């Protein structure tokens, strides 16, 4: 293309940048120690690793291009030192550090489109089987629960191993104490809230972990009639309405600590203790993870007296807005059902249900990393384009 | 105890807070809402998972307690609704709001002891079949690991599964796309600098991962003479000198996002990238990991042009202050020795050695996350105590 040709390449400012111009008159600026940093020759860079050889004891901050000649496609530099890179048109107008280019290839590494919702949520909904046999089907999965935070999988089995699938699928499950999946069912001595009939609030799992599973995947193999229904809410857009509403509450909630804590025995015995704020901001200042379960919230506080109360009205203004009628989806899932969600921005509740002497309801659950889910949505992307 | 006995408990501040007034005089805070949020009874509160069952929709924010007695060792409270709850001197006692009752709690929780080192370190070495036997020496390795940032295990095999059978004692190893355990060696057409002879620097493993490994653990199963020394520093310290000699330099890598990648195929195909600030600070200012490997730094660099020299200029201090002689600790690992170190605050480096026919070097290493061994650092503590 005429954007990705070569019409002239110089050095500039004491030969400390790299000027070139495009076939389409656009100009793009490289620093001298950016490109000497990123010499792809065999001393600099391992190609079967694609990773840097070069040691930053090696990188002169201050070097300058002591020679550049070019041609259409390529860059060749000699360096004062007599090393020598050439580096290709294409290589270095994806890398060109203009705001434009810069966010444009960032999109395309995170995949940052995102759509917020309330209760006109329209679930999501892909086959089960079609996900695990076909490349496209996993791509509009994967693409679909970071965009949108959760699809359905319907046409599973009523039997337990489903979730281990999916997790073969995305490259590999994340353990925790609770194991590599986990039963959520009414167990006697229950060593977790989730493990009874009660009803579960608006939660994110895990919160008394420090990193916090990105990805929940919950297989239905029985479900009750006596209830169990399910309920979601789009955190990020609850975080939204919050801080328009009562930006007093969200900032207490976003500048908080919160201990959270696990203790018991069941992959093997555990004393987990953690801090969070419930809403958790970038640098930005943009929410990119709730930490919230009110059944491991700890008795312990670690705040001054006098932020006690104002906490929990804060806390409760944020529950009551997850709870408003224009908030939160709910539904009902049936065996072989499977539900993926973010379970950094989603919060997940459940009906209360009748006990009874056999088990009534049973869910497979497990957990997958964010980074172990878009790895494999990268590649997905590469193979189905 | 005196401390720890009632003398008087009374609703004050139209009921909204309850003040202990102990045998020892000191007199204690307890907002009415956090009583009411963490009543034990069994309605509110599921003691075989030590976990509240108690909703945020069921607490008013504005409750104030309707009647209290107490005794020397408990008290006992009517809530507006007419709900009832009792709470134990000792547990109120320890959950004090007073600053200095919150801080000593957290110094229990969360171990945060910590000893500054540089080149005169004196390397922690226990006995690796003692720190698998006995509880004693379990104890002193993780505190010691958590303290120091480091313990040299000897006396193991010259046998792969080494770091396995630690990752039992500690709980469960974390699993990346390396593997649940990975040899590094010297490999034909290797994806990783790490599986060649060449000089690794200083860095930390795994900035690619948004949560990289807490803990590494490298077992030396062969050795060679030809090199392949180990270089240590403590990240901690570094970043202290560099924000004291250098507050510019500490600024802009505390403030950079640098972008990491790795692509490859290993325990399955990835393509893996990830964005962190090389030095990672909390809300408070205060250093709590460093996200650093020259390898594995990509060749996209999501800054402005302007800010590019300068970050390198900053990276250069940082590694020349790390390269000093009084910051780091340099040693030789022999067939049996495991180091086991932390990955958010040292930085650890390998002298290059010659290539061969045959394996002249060979070390077997995994990771685990902080949390799950700060769990059995709690357990271990209580079962010693
Ligand atoms: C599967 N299981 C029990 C893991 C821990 C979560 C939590 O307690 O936050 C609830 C769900
Ligand atoms: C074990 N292995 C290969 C995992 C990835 C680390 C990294 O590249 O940061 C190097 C060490
Ligand atoms: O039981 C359900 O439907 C939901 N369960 C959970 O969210 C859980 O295990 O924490
Ligand atoms: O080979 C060594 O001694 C050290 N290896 C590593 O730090 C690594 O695998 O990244
Ligand atoms: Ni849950
Ligand atoms: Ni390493
Ligand atoms: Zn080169
Ligand atoms: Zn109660």
């Amino acid at each position: 293309s005429m954007a990705c040709t070569i019409q002239k390449a110089e050095a500039l400012d004491g030969a400390h940048l790299m000027q070139i111009l495009w076939y389409d008159e656009e100009e793009s600026l490289y620093p001298a120690v950016w490109l000497r940093d990123n010499c792809p020759c065999s001393d600099c860079y391992l190609d079967s690793a694609k990773a840097r050889k070069l040691l930053v004891e090696a990188l002169d901050v201050n070097i300058g291009i002591k020679g550049l000649i070019f041609d259409r496609k390529k860059v060749y530099i000699t360096w004062p030192d007599e090393h020598y890179s050439e580096f290709q048109a294409d290589w270095l107008k994806k890398r060109c550090f203009s705001k434009q280019a810069r966010a444009k290839l960032q999109r395309e590494l995170f995949f940052p489109e995102c759509q917020y919702w309330g209760s006109e949520l329209q679930l999501p909904t892909l086959d089960f089987e079609d996900v695990l046999r076909y490349d496209e089907h996993a791509y509009k999965w994967l693409s679909t629960l970071k965009k949108v935070g959760i699809v359905r999988l319907t046409g599973a089995s009523d039997k337990p191993g489903e979730v281990s699938k999916l997790g073969k699928r995305m490259g590999f499950l994340y353990l925790t104490f609770y194991g590599h999946t986990w039963q959520v069912q009414d167990k006697i001595d229950a060593n977790n809230v989730a493990y009874t009939t009660g009803k579960l609030s608006f939660h994110t799992d895990y919160p008394a972990l420090h990193h916090p599973p990105g990805v929940q995947l919950l297989h239905c193999i029985k479900q009750t009639v006596t209830g169990g229904d399910s309920e979601i809410v789009d955190g990020f857009n609850v975080c939204q309405k919050l801080k328009k509403n009562n930006p007093q509450a969200f900032q207490i909630l976003s500048s908080t600590f919160v201990d959270f804590t696990d203790i018991g025995v069941d992959y093997c015995d555990f004393s987990v203790q953690s801090k969070h704020k419930i809403i958790e901001l970038d640098d930005k200042g943009q929410v990119v993870r709730i930490n919230f379960n009110n059944a491991t919230r700890d008795t312990i506080f670690d705040v001054p007296v006098e932020r006690v109360q104002p906490f929990y009205a804060a806390l409760k203004e944020f529950v009551d807005l997850m709870n408003s009628k224009e908030s939160k989806f709910t539904f009902k899932m049936n065996p072989g059902d499977v539900i993926t969600f973010d379970n950094w921005r989603l919060l997940h509740g459940r009906r209360s249900y009748e006990a009874g002497t056999e088990i009534s309801r049973h869910l497979e659950g497990a957990y997958a990393d964010w980074d172990v889910v878009m790895s494999r949505l990268r590649i997905l992307r590469q193979r189905v384009e």
